[PDB]
DNA sequence: CCAGTCCGACCCGCATCCCGGA
DNA sequence: TCCGGGATGCGT
DNA sequence: GTCGGACTGG
């Protein structure tokens, strides 16, 4: 039954409720997810027999409208549905019970990430350092980057502790720090937030996130803590939540799980490369640079901050191309995705990374299997990549730049 | 894209739960 | 019982 | 995490 999820039913549309956010410049937005049902390119209405009996030939579409107050409306492409999944068993689904079910996950996520949790900062400049960050009066602070899970800590007016992700979902497991946040919280400043990052030295990416994911309290990870907020002074400067945060640490510093990241204050971008090729030696990811007057900015739609940089090194490699695909829902349907091998002969996707959309589209409607199998078979795809896996070689957070 | 800001779609890896086929 | 694949929801 | 598109006036 349609009056089972949240949502009005007008035009055989179903639109869930909209969800409000709030821009950077201060103005409103919604963002609504409805579905709709097409047969013969006509909407036909939504019946409870489409629950448990798949009409044939109906297809089901998810799109979804965002608009900002009084500004344009974004309509993105739909989604189309055409069939249940695990369409063999009990727990078998239609196209209509599958697309409801797909647009309430879509719902319950995109409801969480808008609004005492607060989005940590996020940054935007990659392996360049603004002079603007030079130019001010203070000199610029770097820090080791450790490839981990990233976390934020808080204190409750009930005295737990609050110990949430980066898309603003609480941890449930940690316990190990838990506690030494709990015994922290007795000494240092009551209402003050912990921005750090889950991380055990010599781990890959792949093992401490599933840890840090996992309901089981196995008590290995980390916390290291790389800078601190306060609610009502977001705007207070870096190098001033740094002092106040190391002031934090000089009460306590003999914690077994919690610690304080080493600032290094730099002069020019060599003493912050010297210090990234340094970092890298040891055994990290590379470093992060912080300007000295930068205010703490939230992740509030997933916004990246102007006064942070990331230095990291980009590895690349070429791999052969073998096959070819195409993406399943909205935009990417019809648009071609490529398939390289290893000398395992497991296989993987990448995203072109040079091509317009109607390059990707075209690319897709013109091959055929045997069209690629005559000239683009065996061909070197060269990848940027963060890393390789380390369990299966897959060259990870992949692109393919060109051949 | 003038950048900025924001959305939307995807990669692999892992945790978990649901299911048969053994 | 036992083990895999499917599906989902996290993470970078 | 990646990137393209597209609205915004930061």
């Amino acid at each position: 039954m349609l009056n089972q999820f949240p949502g009005q039913y007008s035009n055989n549309i179903f639109c869930f409720p909209p969800i409000e956010s709030e821009t950077k410049s201060g103005k409103k937005a919604s963002w609504i997810i409805c579905v709709q049902v097409v047969q013969h390119n006509t909407i036909i209405p939504i019946t409870d027999e489409m629950f448990s009996t798949d009409v044939k030939d109906a297809v089901a579409e998810i799109f979804t409208k965002f608009f900002v107050e009084e500004g344009a409306v974004r309509i993105s492409k739909m989604t189309r549905v055409t069939e249940g999944k695990n369409l063999g068993k009990k727990n078998a689904t239609t196209v209509v019970h599958q697309a409801f079910k797909d647009a309430l996950s879509k719902y319950n996520r995109h409801a969480r990430q808008k609004r005492g949790m607060i989005p940590p900062m996020l940054v935007k400049y990659f392996n360049i350092i603004p002079k603007t960050f030079f130019e001010e009066e203070t000199d610029p602070i770097v820090q080791r980057k450790r490839n981990g899970v990233r976390a934020v800590a808080c204190q409750q007016g009930d005295g737990c502790i609050l110990l949430y992700s980066r898309t603003e979902k609480e941890f449930l497991g940690l316990d190990n720090i838990k506690k030494e946040l709990k015994q922290l919280y007795l000494f240092i400043d009551v209402r003050v937030y912990l921005d750090g990052e889950l991380y055990l030295h010599r781990k890959p990416l792949q093992w401490i996130a599933g840890q840090a994911n996992a309901k089981t309290d196995s008590s290995e990870l980390h916390f290291y803590v790389f800078d601190c907020f306060w609610s009502d002074q977001l705007q207070m400067p870096s190098n001033k939540r740094q002092q106040l945060l190391t002031n934090i640490f000089k009460q306590k510093e003999d914690l077994t799980f919690i610690h304080q990241v080493e600032n290094f204050s730099v002069k020019n971008v060599d003493e912050a490369l010297r210090l990234k090729a340094q970092f890298i030696k040891e055994g990290y990811e590379g470093a992060i640079v912080r300007n000295a007057n930068g205010p703490y900015e939230p992740g509030y739609n997933n916004y990246h901050s102007a006064h942070l940089a990331k230095l990291k090194p980009l590895l690349d490699a070429e791999f052969i191309l073998v096959d070819y695909t195409q993406g399943k829902k909205g935009k990417d349907l019809g648009a071609i995705l490529w398939v390289c091998e290893l000398p395992n002969k497991k296989r993987f996707v990448v995203t072109p990374k040079h091509l317009t959309y109607a390059d990707r589209y075209a690319l897709f409607q013109k091959l055929t299997p045997a069209l690629f199998k005559k000239h683009l078979y065996g061909k070197e795809l060269t990848v940027e990549y963060a890393e390789l896996s380390p369990k299966t070689g897959i060259p990870l957070q992949a692109r393919a730049v060109g051949f």
